């Protein structure tokens, strides 16, 4: 069965100022935390976070964290995701993800889904023969025939700087296609959660229908 990408923001930083500190702000949560961390080194929130980014003191963004639950991401794009070492992961220990270039062609999709069945048939058949004559090891041996398109479900956490770095690298290049879509959907959720920290990124749709994000 074919599944599509679904990214859900499941965690963000909840902020509470210290009682004795004389300080108030217009925003609530992670952006108030980044503002507190900035002022703690020595007008409004959005004006202040614009200045942090302008001077490029991104070490302050490391206090705010966000967690994503990502579904409908292939094993290969999950491998590209875990290459980013400053994230923490929890991965799922049948569903299949089809590349956009194949999905937009019904002829190619029919052939892709046929190959997905072939792999599943080969997996089931090998697993049976392995369990005929320890069974945890029979499953992980049989999994060797499973394609890169196999859907994985992953919980991913990192600070705002780690996110800004992931988006800035993946949502810009072309190359690769799936990891872009993941990065654009992550940014979109982060722009709802933290408008100013992630407002410099501009989401645009390309000629071929896929989206990308760039920053000056």
């Amino acid at each position: 069965e074919q599944v599509k990408l679904s990214v859900e923001l499941i965690a963000c930083s909840s902020f509470t100022p210290p009682a004795d500190v004389e300080w108030s702000t217009d925003v609530e949560g992670a952006e108030a935390l980044v503002e507190f961390a900035g002022r703690a080194c020595y007008a409004s929130n959005a004006a202040y976070l614009r200045h942090i980014m302008e001077v490029g003191h991104t070490a302050l963004l490391e206090h705010a964290n966000a967690t994503m639950y990502i579904r409908g991401i292939s094993r290969s794009a999950t491998h590209e995701l875990v290459r980013h070492r400053h994230f923490s992961f929890s991965q799922l220990s049948s569903e299949v993800v089809v590349p956009t270039l194949i999905d937009e062609d019904p002829q190619l999709r029919e052939l892709f889904m046929h190959a997905m069945d072939e792999s599943r048939f080969a997996f089931n058949e090998l697993l049976n023969a392995l369990e005929e004559k320890r069974k945890k090891q029979a499953r992980q041996a049989a999994r060797a025939v499973l394609p890169n398109a196999t859907e994985s479900r992953i919980v991913v956490s990192g600070n705002f700087r780690t996110w800004r770095h992931f988006i800035g690298m993946r949502a810009s290049e072309h190359a690769d296609v799936e990891i872009r879509e993941v990065a654009v959907e992550c940014l979109r959720k982060l722009q709802v959660a933290a408008p100013t920290v992630f407002g410099d990124f501009e989401i645009e749709t390309l000629a071929d229908g896929s989206q990308m994000a760039t920053s000056p």
